[PDB]
């Protein structure tokens, strides 16, 4: 066991054992709190995240366990891994905090989107990476569920990771969510990345609606009000007389919403914001659109081993959460140097 040293940043008391160096605060919220720090074991700058009351009712104790085993499984290139996980208790008894570590990114999509337009060729290589790591996760049947600029995390290389999963288990979400569908498949994950992809070769936010009516009428101008193929789709009544009682819309041609954009990727979003999540694109079909044949490689976009994700259904006492989450940081193993 290592050594650990105590401290108090903003208003948290962080204890973490030596190796992490000075801890600078990186922002605070329901998440918890991070901290960017020097790994001096490994000469890495390293993000530290301080989990929120981690144990202190069983939704909180299950979201600990849920975000662990997640992270813990991770082991893919442009998805957050776990390099470390840690608690200062000694014993199941005072195991009260949980700390996660990661590999410090030089900043979110959304610190890049405002700063600067993209090139093309840097939409190419960013989409890219987004959608192979999307494949991996997918492969795994877990859904992101909260892809957004400020979930994208880049380097200065241009090296792209996805970060922070939606622990649920707004602009970028599929219209399916915004009715409340409750059978919403992984495609959703690639609306959001449609409407990321849009705002990069834009500058502007595809659907900046103020609420979720707002929202959908948004949506439903570009991409027209649902067919009868999709009308019998819906279950829910309110659902199907509002949309059949909406003043219909056409489909607008991408090509002129988006004037001047490489027409590959025009194609590519029309065959990513599809309402219909039946007939959405995958992340691995997308990856083999021509508008990445600059970076398609079918040998290196790798899937995940399987992910069993049984706990989900299940309902236990807060210790019997947090012995599994024990048993979680026991049992880790830190990636081969
Ligand atoms: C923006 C730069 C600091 C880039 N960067 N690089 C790695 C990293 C990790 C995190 C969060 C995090 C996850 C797992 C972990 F084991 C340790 C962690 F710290 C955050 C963050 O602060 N997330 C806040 C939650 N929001 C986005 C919803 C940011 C991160
Ligand atoms: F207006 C819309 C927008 C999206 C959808 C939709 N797309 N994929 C699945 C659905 C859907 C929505 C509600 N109930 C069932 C299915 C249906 C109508």
């Amino acid at each position: 066991r290592p050594t650990f040293y105590r401290q108090e940043l903003n208003k948290t008391i962080w204890e973490v054992p030596e190796r992490y160096q000075n801890l600078s605060p990186v922002g605070s919220g329901a998440y918890g709190s991070v901290c960017a720090a020097f790994d001096t074991k490994t000469g890495l700058r390293v993000a530290v995240k301080k989990l929120s009351r981690p144990f202190q009712s069983i939704i909180h104790a299950k979201r600990t366990y849920r975000e662990l085993r997640l992270l813990k499984h991770m082991k893919h290139e442009n998805v957050i891994g776990l390099l470390d996980v840690f608690t200062p208790a000694r014993s199941l008894e005072e195991f009260n905090d949980v700390y996660l570590v990661t590999h410090l990114m030089g900043a979110d999509l959304n610190n890049i989107v405002k700063c600067q337009k993209l090139t093309d060729d840097h939409v190419q290589f960013l989409i890219y990476q987004i959608l192979r790591g999307l494949k991996y996760i997918h492969s795994a049947d877990i859904i992101h569920r909260d892809l957004k600029p400020s979930n994208l995390a880049v380097n200065e290389d241009c090296e792209l990771k996805i970060l922070d999963f939606a622990r649920h288990h707004r602009w970028y979400r599929a219209p399916e969510i915004m009715l409340n569908w409750m059978h919403y498949n992984q495609t959703v994950d690639i609306w959001s990345v449609g409407c990321i992809m849009a705002e990069l070769l834009t500058g502007r936010t595809l659907f900046p609606g103020t609420d979720h009516i707002d929202q959908l009428k948004l949506i439903l101008r570009l991409v027209g009000t649902p067919g009868a193929e999709l009308l019998k789709k819906i279950s829910s009544e309110s659902a199907r007389n509002y949309i059949q009682s909406l003043t219909q819309m056409p489909k607008m041609n991408f090509a002129n919403v988006f004037i001047g954009a490489n027409p590959l990727a025009v194609d590519l979003l029309e065959k990513m914001l599809v309402l219909d999540s039946d007939k959405r694109i995958t992340a691995a079909q997308a990856l083999a659109h021509a508008y990445f044949a600059q970076y398609h490689d079918p040998d290196d976009e790798p899937v995940a081993d399987p992910y069993d994700q049984s706990f989900e259904s299940r309902d236990l006492l807060i210790d019997e959460w947090k012995s599994l989450t024990y048993d979680e940081v026991i049992s880790f193993v830190p990636p081969p140097l």
